């Protein structure tokens, strides 16, 4: 039996800001950013959260399904490092507002940015196991940033939602072609409620691939993969990481690398420039960007490398088809990103004062939707109305 | 096709416990609303313990009995908790290090109140079933501890660790006999760092079972299952839940229920009385207690019901064998529990002041292992892991004989 992504969609915020503009406004070093390949970062409003982001990313997928297909969704995993509770998973809320069927396992995975791939891989095994024939799974990776701080202009918000099933036109995985590698490392962690990392990212990038060769004999990092998606905090480092892979692993001459980069990796970097570091969903975004931006006149193989701080990592691969690229174009992802609202610095600064309001242990709060009066002509979208004795009230808005 | 299930399983039920009765007295609470709850002892995590500690100490005796080649086939480490130490860094990183597992391994944390355990387990079973890596294994470790009115004498600490593989003598699952039901409910949640629930538990208990009939035709809640393990915060409510299942679902006369309870459910309740509500691991504990305390002269079927607040739930089943009960006896779980240190109330009260030290956002702290002087040179067991210190958010653990 086959398994993989049947559909996939991105929600890249309601609002964003120009990252360069933000660097200047921080009276900051204009030059450390110049070729980190960053343009825009999505910003979650106070009336948004990981439930919001996941729902708004998943809905367009559910909407395009029949009622019989929606009812075969029996696994909802949300993957986050932006959780709202120690025990209550984001999946509960998300399950409600998508109106999924109650005959469904639901829960939250966590392992910094590896979360997304962990969920996805669990979902693929569900399919593969055939413990419930013809079922599907919805993995939704959702993360937002709330806040030395040269990290502020990169830190984004976003979610990608991945429908996994048995007829995957958009990314059919090569079952068992996996190189997972993990070890404890004093990497960047997230312990308060709201350098080493690069070494570790690259160790993982090499070791995952070697492990994949160990299981896929004949796998070659140049010819096997027509495109390559990486966990991409920001394009700059991925460019560096690809360069370092081509020398260290593929062992090819420095003269050819930029061409290899522009043909095989640059398409996956398109949407990440628009959103920022979206953590659990960074890789999925790169994969989506890759399927939208690249050329699939015939079926092509993409290699995906996932890295999560702490750390764990994995390198897997699958085949996307022309059918699959058609499917994915119907979500009009680019068009969605274009339409977001560009914050001004004075607006961004206001958002900063009111974002304290929604904090982690937040018990009660009512949210003003016209705090930035302009923001509120598309389909309905979910927003956080209020928190009451820790419970979260969301509302649809046209 | 291929088999999947628990090859081994072990419990760590704290280093220290207290007598729950004794605790009731010391709080001036009601000898009525209590004895009725089937609680005896609750495990208490010391400040120098945590979910990493608890998981490791639970997992070690399993790893130790494995050969080096079998240990190296462990390629999935999931830890299941609602007492996570970080928003991103999973407990599995630390646990993976101190078990010295092989780096060719996926590792991460699941979360969904007390459903976490079963979630992990089910993902692990599917890993095996999928055969995406033949002959591999998985280590699911559910670990939870309680920290700070009437919920204090029930709230325990503990972990169970489950080795999942292709030769599961101790609990071989009936593939596809599940089970699962979930919906959003304003149940009890855990949102600040440190009633409806019962309704929801019982709705789930009935619905999960009905869903299992839908997929397992001929499944009958009386004759199909020789024993029954439930997510058991405390024995009392499980007794109540079993009663309510036998009337509502199996539809049998009230006169015969207590006999059914004592033969099929009571063994699984043994160890839960010694530990308390251990959340993600409550069900696994009940299953382990069941496999230790019950009779398996021939292979028997056990039905397991998992519930997590919020909520999600599942009813699955599997076959344990006599071979499997042998395996599990070699971990001497009961004996382990007997050998814990009984806190006195005055000691318990000290533990309460110093447990603030290890809060959630804790950045730096050194831990005094002789804060309750007796505890360390009390037990003279194989070595056990303890939290030495936290330094710029990173955790240093130490083995102690």
């Amino acid at each position: 039996v086959s398994a993989g992504i049947e559909a996939m969609n991105v929600f890249g915020g309601t609002a964003y800001l120009d990252v360069m503009e933000l660097a200047k406004y921080r009276h900051l070093d204009t030059a450390r950013f110049e070729n980190l390949l960053m343009k825009e970062k999505a910003v979650a409003l106070p009336y948004e959260d990981p439930v919001t982001f996941g729902v708004n990313a998943a809905k367009p997928i559910i909407d395009a399904l029949s009622e019989a297909e929606k009812d075969r969704i029996e696994l909802l995993i949300t993957c986050s490092e932006s959780g709202i509770d120690f025990g209550k998973s984001l999946s509960t809320y998300i399950h409600e507002y998508l109106g999924l069927n109650r005959n469904c396992r639901l829960f939250e995975v966590k392992q910094a940015a590896y979360s997304g791939t962990a969920g996805f891989q669990m979902a693929v095994n569900f399919i593969l196991s055939q413990t419930s024939p013809g079922a599907k799974a919805l993995v939704i990776a959702s993360d937002i940033s709330r806040f030395w701080s040269y990290a502020e202009p990169s830190a984004g918000a976003g979610a990608v939602a991945v429908l996994v099933g048995e007829n995957p036109e958009v990314f059919q995985i090569d079952p068992g072609a996996n190189g997972y590698y993990g070890y404890e490392v004093m990497d960047t962690c997230r312990p308060i409620p709201d350098d080493l990392s690069l070494m570790s990212y690259l160790d993982c990038c090499e070791q995952t691939f070697l492990e994949y060769q160990k299981r896929v004999p004949g796998a070659n990092y140049q010819d096997t993969f027509q495109y390559l998606a990486y966990h991409t905090p920001f394009g700059g480092m991925v460019k560096g990481a690809h360069r370092t892979m081509m020398r260290k692993v593929a062992k090819v001459k420095t003269s050819g690398i930029e061409t290899d980069f522009l043909t095989r990796v640059k398409p996956g970097l398109n949407y990440c420039q628009r959103v920022g570091n979206i953590m659990g969903a960074a890789l999925f975004l790169a994969l989506a960007s890759t399927i939208d931006q690249g050329r699939f006149d015939t079926p092509k193989r993409i290699g995906c490398f996932s890295y999560g701080s702490g750390c764990c990592s994995e390198f897997y691969s699958g085949i996307t088809t022309p059918q699959g690229q058609e499917r994915q174009r119907t979500f009009g992802i680019e068009k969605h990103l274009d339409r977001r609202y560009q914050l001004s610095m004075e607006e961004y600064e206001l958002l900063f004062k009111g974002s304290g309001m929604v904090r982690f242990g937040t018990r009660n709060v009512k949210l003003d939707f016209e705090m930035i009066p302009g923001i509120m002509q598309e389909k309905p979208r979910l927003f956080l109305e209020e928190i009451s004795e820790f419970h979260r009230k969301y509302r649809w808005i046209s």
